[PDB]
């Protein structure tokens, strides 16, 4: 009689389509709960993602209606893919929550992160984040809080992206949960504007991870990780200076200065396989990259164009993978009932 089942999912309650069976629960992030489970109807494993009244407030309403929005019409292999959308509510009136299905994959980057990676894993993870990004900057869609938290693989390397990012107004919050900020580029920091290459630096800030296995530019607030950024790679020069507010300009230019470390002493021989030469090669080329990606003025840094031309990066290029057919905008208040019926009738295509 009823096409739907609930269940308790370690606090919550799922209450979801008969097709999926064997709930388990996988994580929690800021959005809501995911479980995997097993999809009769499709036989294989997915993910399912629980939005509780997405329209409560703001800001989750924008983020839930981006989200489903972007996620639905954006197709490319290292963007995370919806399967299925559903809510177990009848009407608009009764409608509470978002069920999103997605493929099951096996780990987040930061449990990567913390393994001895060899050169063409890490070349391969790289490649394929380059490739995410440059679709979602040709389907006009600049990221800016890129992370290895909302980036998950699978153990045949294969990476997908999770989420959209930043959205171009941004906000409050009322749930005790903390943002994670350490990959977010300097002019994200500054409040400076940015182009397409913003996203380059927090793949910087992965990369040089990968290989320090410690989080580069930690901090509290945007004040220790802009000293923890200066510190590392110095000072900028004046020419960036140039292009901050005046209020930001004073501040900056009123820190401690700094002369910053060479990349050799950043990310040294020690950290890289360099037993043979070709590892030896490759741990060169792998130090080049990065001291084109975390570089500190926008004007100076690479753009995901040369990156994915690198040496270290373009032995995986291909056809039809780096470009593929990319195509309405949406950014505005609303009321509590407005978001929810956008939302409602979007879940309802
Ligand atoms: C036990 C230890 C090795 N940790 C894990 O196994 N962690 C998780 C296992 C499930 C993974 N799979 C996965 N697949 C799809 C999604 C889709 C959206 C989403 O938000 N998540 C989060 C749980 C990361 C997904 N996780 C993520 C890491």
């Amino acid at each position: 009689d009823n096409q739907f089942y609930s269940v308790e999912v370690g606090d919550s309650t799922f209450t979801v389509l008969k097709r999926y069976q064997n709930l388990k629960p996988i994580g929690s992030g800021a959005q809501g709960i995911v479980c995997a489970a097993y999809d009769a109807v499709l036989d294989r494993n997915v993910a399912i993602k629980k939005l509780s009244r997405p329209f409560q407030n703001q800001t989750h309403a924008k983020r839930a209606y981006r989200e489903l929005v972007l996620m639905k019409c954006v197709n490319h292999k290292n963007i995370i893919s919806l399967l299925n959308v559903f809510t177990p509510q009848k009407t608009l009136e009764e409608f509470q929550d978002v069920y999103l299905v997605m493929e099951l994959m096996d780990a987040n980057l930061c449990q990567v992160i913390q393994m001895e990676l060899d050169h063409e894993r890490m070349s391969y993870l790289l490649y394929q984040m380059l490739c995410g990004i440059k679709h979602l900057h040709s389907a006009g869609i600049i990221h800016r809080d890129l992370k290895p938290s909302n980036i998950v693989v699978k153990s045949d390397c294969t990476l997908k992206i999770l989420d959209f990012g930043l959205a171009r107004t941004a906000s409050f919050m009322m749930t005790p949960y903390v943002v994670t900020r350490y990959y977010r580029a300097p002019e994200v920091i500054l409040g400076m504007g940015y182009k397409e290459n913003v996203d380059i630096w927090s793949v910087g800030c992965i990369m040089g991870e990968m290989v320090r296995h410690k989080i580069l530019f930690p901090g509290r607030d945007y004040i220790d990780q802009w000293n923890k950024v200066i510190e590392q790679l110095g000072t900028p020069c004046p020419e960036f200076m140039k292009k901050l507010q005046p209020t930001v300009r004073n501040y900056v230019e009123n820190r401690p200065k700094y002369a910053g470390l060479t990349f050799p002493k950043l990310f040294p021989d020690s950290l890289f396989p360099a037993d043979s030469e070709h590892n030896k090669l490759k741990a060169s080329q792998a130090r080049d990259l990065l001291s084109k990606m975390l570089v500190i003025d926008p004007a100076k840094r690479i753009s995901v164009d040369d990156a994915l031309q690198h040496p270290y990066i373009n032995v995986w290029y291909d056809p039809a993978e780096v470009e593929a057919p990319p195509p309405q905008l949406d950014e505005r208040e609303h009321t509590i009932e407005e978001w929810k019926e956008l939302i409602y009738k979007e879940v309802m295509n």
